């Protein structure tokens, strides 16, 4: 039995930035009131996890990263009502408390119980459930899924279809929902419109899928890695261009291919240069540009306000605008009915013990999503 | 008779930046095909005109400024069908050609025939109709209304109700439509929402009227000139605050007054610091901020993309989003139907010859709109 007891298990701990993950024996405390302890089944490698390693995203260390995942409930704390032991669940990097101003506003989803702004690396009660070699270890985005077992706040755990293939649906926990929703919920891509998507990783390709689902007439995929172009076309891109092939700035190339600019542009990389290009490539009078990529810590863009005064709309969002707890299960339901497939996004599968090799794949540009199995 | 002949009349010519206007004798060529020559009746003094004088807005000199106006058609060029001699009309700083991509797009209004982006200071055919002291004089925003007679492209002239009091409705030509529409069309202020309006000039107060018309629960007026507070309250402001009264940055003050930030913020001044404050004061998860003010030439803002990634929408627009030729007459019809009044905005009236005194009033902060009569 494990309920009510400290669990000893393996986890990938990041002790220092710019270093490999270390697979360690860790101790996981039992869940407190309104908490859920989950046995991880599958976790996807998202660029957001990598940003902590590279120093581009600040969060307290030492830490157990991981947020795109799926697992089975091992035990629940007192007061939990939305999930029970044995349920298949997907943890959520942005919670849905259902009580704050944001949760009550139908158009927003950045719940006030999030740990994204000035990260504490704890659960919502301000404390940590992990210890390793006599040291407390921080949580990440309230989820910490690079561990055989994690404890998450109930409002950051979504119950899903019991027949779900967890090794696939874990992508719905972050990458697919974010990319797809960025097109459908945030930009609100219109039928017959033109779109440009910067970045063809798991998130960007999911945005290409969203643009196609929304009925876009043209979807121009932009990436410096041409090996991603086949998958982009498979998922809906009508044209694929590599900025490295051109002598002039990519935003000028894009405007010239689109009668002055696209109706909707998306930055799904996390760089200041591409965020600028993305904003500049949407038409000055009717374009909308959505920021999806996470930018490097405390770095700023320099923009002339005239870029907006002419009629542009510049916006950003987390999770593709989806209210997390209500949205993820519906997306899983859609997946089960075959409304969309995730196979094209999952290029590599590896045991959790080979997590470092999974990050090597990400860095090499050979993988879209590598899914780790426990 | 003047039809078909060059007209000799008075106009206010700006020969150099930072210098008073020179009331001079000028010559106005007859209208070409698809052009309209208008006898001016009333013109409002908008800060945009002043920006050219101060060097904050660049346009070719020498030039006849003026764009917020109303007059009577004196003659029309071949092919003109939408107006005829004797019609009351309002010239439009942004045209509505009805044929370009932007005009066909229901969501936009920055017609491709505009002279706003990189101004040429001419009519749409690339030439000028004004001469003074043997030299050509440039047009401004295609309208040049600081003249007893001006020639404007047909797609930049709106026919209005024949019973319109021109000394009042000229404001619908720019300031009122821009401010009001910025709230109703651009931000799409919702009933029961909270708003913050930076700047209480003719445009800003019109934005306050728009927020009220849209049903906002709270409308916080922000201005360093407390003498504008009475009119802001009269027109709908629920609270009026002066940044100079605080030790804390204004965006922080605003967020603390509104549970983390307003739903809608408007910058209606034209300064980088207030554009930044306005963006920062809207709620990070559900706020929308609209830039209305024209910023100083070639100057940039420094923004951290995280400000948008959490869920904000940052946008800008000209003319409050109204398609100019179709929209202006509807606003005049609403005015004639007594849906709204413009009296509160018109604080001073002066004959055209005293245009410099009108600009002195603007600079002093004693006037909202000064209307000049011909
Ligand atoms: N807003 C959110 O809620 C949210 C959610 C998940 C991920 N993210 C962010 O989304 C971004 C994408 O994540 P991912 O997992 O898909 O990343 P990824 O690294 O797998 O994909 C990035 C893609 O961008 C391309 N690219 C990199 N530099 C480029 C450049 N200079 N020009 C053109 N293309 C370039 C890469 O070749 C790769 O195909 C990351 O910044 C991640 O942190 C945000
Ligand atoms: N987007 C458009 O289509 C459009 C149309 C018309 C005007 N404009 C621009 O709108 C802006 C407003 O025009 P207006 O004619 O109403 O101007 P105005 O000068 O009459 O009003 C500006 C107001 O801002 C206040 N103010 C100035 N500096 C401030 C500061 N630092 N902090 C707080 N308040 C400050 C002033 O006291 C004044 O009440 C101008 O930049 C104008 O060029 C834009
Ligand atoms: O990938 C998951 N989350 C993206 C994200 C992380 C931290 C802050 C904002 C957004
Ligand atoms: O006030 C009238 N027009 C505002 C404006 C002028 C020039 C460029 C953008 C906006
Ligand atoms: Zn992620
Ligand atoms: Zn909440
Ligand atoms: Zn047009
Ligand atoms: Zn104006």
């Amino acid at each position: 039995s494990t309920a009510g007891k400290v669990i000893k298990c393996k986890a990938a701990v990041l002790w220092e930035v710019k270093k490999p993950f270390s697979i360690e024996d860790v101790e996981v405390a039992p869940p407190k009131a309104y908490e859920v302890r989950i046995k991880m089944v599958a976790v996807g490698i998202c660029r957001t996890d990598d940003h902590v390693v590279s120093g581009n995203l600040v969060t307290p260390l030492p830490v157990i990263l991981g947020h795109e995942a799926a697992g089975i409930v091992e035990s629940v704390g007192e007061g939990v009502t939305t999930v029970k032991p044995g349920d298949k669940v997907i943890p959520l990097f942005t919670p849905q408390c259902g009580k704050c101003r944001v949760c009550k506003n139908p158009e927003s989803n950045y719940c006030l119980k999030n740990d994204l702004g000035n990260p504490r690396g704890t659960l919502q009660d301000g404390t940590r459930r992990f210890t390793c070699r006599g040291k407390p270890i921080h949580h990440f985005l309230g989820t910490s899924t690079f561990s055989q077992y994690t404890v998450v706040d109930e409002n950051a755990v979504a119950k899903i279809d019991a027949a779900s293939p967890l090794e696939k649906v874990c992508l719905i926990g972050c990458g697919f929902s974010t990319g797809y929703g960025s097109a459908v919920n945030v930009a609100k891509v219109t039928p017959g419109s033109t779109c440009a998507v910067f970045g063809l990783g798991g998130v960007g390709l999911s945005a290409v899928m969203g643009c196609k689902a929304a009925g876009a007439a043209r979807i121009i995929a932009v990436d410096i890695n041409k090996d991603k172009f086949a998958k982009a076309k498979e998922l809906g891109a009508t044209e694929c261009i590599n900025p490295q092939d051109y002598k002039k700035p990519i935003q000028e190339v894009l405007k010239e291919m689109t009668d002055g600019g696209v109706d909707f542009s998306f930055e799904v990389i996390g760089r200041l240069d591409t965020m600028m290009a993305s904003l500049l490539c949407c038409h000055e009078a009717c374009g909308t540009s959505v920021i999806v990529g996470v930018p490097p810590a405390s770095q700023n863009l320099s923009i002339n306000p005239m870029l907006l005064l002419t009629g542009r709309t510049w916006k950003g969002a987390v999770y593709g605008g989806f209210k997390s707890k209500e949205g993820i299960p519906k997306l899983v339901a859609d997946f089960m009915a075959k409304k969309f497939s995730l196979d094209a996004l999952i290029t590599h599968v590896l045991p959790f013990e080979k997590i470092n090799e999974g990050f090597d794949l990400l860095h090499s540009g050979k993988s879209i999503r590598t899914v780790l199995t426990f």
